[PDB]
């Protein structure tokens, strides 16, 4: 009956469902203001779009919006199985590659509005996309955490467009064949954070957990638990952004130096940061590929028209 | 680049991806013969169609085929994240509802060829579908199984279009909020069957495990572990077929008597059986709803064009 028109893509294995038509009107405010309206009045639509049966727990959605600023090519709101994101590095790369597929933009530099500020994406001749993210920073370093299964760990708390807890001394094996244990470990970590009342700046909920390890073919490999407990198949743009701020603050990466980040499934991003005054600006480069052109159909007779689950 | 045209639907929450164009030609043999060719020569296409990133571990695929018999409206081969199915009740309901969506059939009686025999589907005025399945039977009864860490259990081995092990005395709580434990439990059951060399007839691999429990609004509620370790969101057509055979053999359900089966997520099928000779014929009725019209796009520059995973 009701139709939602989408372009599905993935960035290093992590899917983006770009909604290009069919969602409710959210007005003409900022992306942040539109997010509030989307969540308050139309959250069932998020659930229809990305939850089973028409989506999956893994899926991240991106609502295409007309931006406020005249020099912006687009605005976007990102969401997942549990709620709403801030920025989304993999999804921005997906958005830009999808706009190109639609013939709406060409190669070159594009400004994209998001609920956490405007980012600048460059669509290259090889169709990869560089994202100049919002500023990233470390809020707290080596925060101690007691994990009943494993004992103490230390993690950094940092902002890369979403809030992250970053751990290196976890002692877990990071590989696709181990995502079940990795998922349980990171869930135990988030539980420990909540118990100890640990947050980011201004009580920011730390809803992403990332583990880092050495890799024979990159600078690092990671595992990232997302807010709704799915893992990120990509190297995580905002998560890697947070990582750059931590490396920089520890004296381990200077402006302009390349950092290659592999994901739990082996996909890679390249990144570096620039300094503009006091601010650290992460720049991520990766590729998205188109997965499908789809029209979701919302049957009013379907008991699960607005999604399965709690 | 390459395109696969599909109709996505779901039956009681269990998704079916009906491929209506784009797969390789499999010749003009029986559905069983075409299955052999699909698997040996083109298994990468199953993977692109149903695995991440373009699919999901939950997804069951159905390749629409031209049938051999002039009185048949269609042939089908069903597949999932691990390999190939025999019959598929939820998928047959999805197929028939999808054919109606495409305007290719109207209400009435339709014969569908599958790798395990021809089934008869009736599309009703309310758009629900009754499936007269292939004959079902119980092979062995109350087979004792030792479960390390759980206890010992007893199960029936029965054929309902696929091979099932059916357990009542498992002591597990069947509900959507417990699928993690239920998945681990049923995985342990399959491991135990393999350890003991327990099979169906002619060494048939028992690749579906189902647990049954009482339900305040149905005759029973089940949890079904499918061959690739995902659970069936639906009451499971072939699994419920096998259940009818066991109930009949135990003197607990007579021909023509209704049996209401609820799934782990609360969706329901009604079923009964008829007798033709020694043969027990399961008849399942349920509804599918269309989820999406999609064109999957297979980019040759995509490293995961043929799917992620082992
Ligand atoms: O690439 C990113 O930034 C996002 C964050 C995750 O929630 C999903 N991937
Ligand atoms: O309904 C059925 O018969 C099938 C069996 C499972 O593999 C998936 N659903
Ligand atoms: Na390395
Ligand atoms: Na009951």
């Amino acid at each position: 009956m009701k139709k939602i028109t989408v372009i599905d893509s993935h960035t290093g294995g992590e899917p983006t469902r770009l909604v290009i038509d069919g969602f409710p009107d959210l007005g003409r405010g900022s992306m942040a203001e539109r997010l509030q309206i989307l969540e308050r009045e139309h959250d069932q639509w998020r659930r229809a779009c990305v939850l089973e049966p028409r989506g999956s727990d893994v899926l991240v959605g991106a609502l295409l919006c007309q931006p406020q600023a005249g020099d912006a090519c687009a605005g976007v709101i990102f969401f997942n199985n549990s709620g709403y994101l801030g920025m989304c590095g993999h999804g921005t790369i997906g958005l830009v590659r999808s706009l190109y597929h639609l013939g709406r933009i060409d190669q070159g530099v594009h400004r994209i509005e998001t609920p956490v500020g405007t980012v600048e994406a460059t669509l290259h001749e090889d169709l990869s996309v560089s994202v100049r993210n919002v500023p990233a920073y470390r809020y707290r370093t080596q925060v101690m955490l007691q994990l009943p299964g494993h004992g103490k760990v230390h993690g950094d708390i940092a902002w890369g467009g979403n809030w992250f807890f970053l751990i290196s001394d976890h002692g877990q094996r990071i590989a696709l064949d181990n995502v079940e244990a990795l998922t349980h470990y990171t869930r135990d970590v988030r539980q420990a954070l909540e118990a100890a009342g640990i947050t980011g700046a201004e009580g920011g909920v730390i809803d992403h957990i990332e583990l880092f390890a050495d890799d024979p073919q990159a600078d690092s490999r990671n595992f990232v638990l997302c807010p709704g407990k799915a893992y990120d198949r990509s190297p995580c743009g905002t998560g890697t952004s947070a990582k750059l701020a931590c490396l920089a603050a520890d004296g381990k990466l200077a402006p302009g130096q390349a950092w290659r980040q592999a994901s739990v499934i082996g996909s890679q991003f390249s990144a570096h940061y620039e300094k503009v005054g006091e601010q650290l600006i992460p720049i991520l480069r990766g590729s998205a590929h188109i997965s499908a052109e789809a029209t979701l159909l919302l049957d009013d007779s379907d008991p699960f028209v607005w999604g399965i689950g709690s």
